[PDB]
């Protein structure tokens, strides 16, 4: 069929494409921001960031 990235769903016609498109998709900052957009490196960072600015109260 065709070489469909398993993170975004995305397609290609090589492996070798999609293989170094692949290293970008499991190292990158597994603790994106649900309101603002925005991506951290650490989970204790992604909580001082909407309790600070978006709110808490179990979540954000
Ligand atoms: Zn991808
Ligand atoms: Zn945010």
């Amino acid at each position: 069929r065709s070489f469909v990235c398993e993170v975004c769903t995305r397609a290609f016609a090589r492996q070798e494409h999609l293989k170094r498109h692949y290293r970008s998709h499991t190292n990158e900052k597994p603790y994106p921001c649900g309101l603002c957009n925005r991506a951290f490196t650490r989970r204790d960072l992604l909580i001082r960031h909407a309790q600070k600015i978006h709110s808490g109260n179990l979540g954000e």
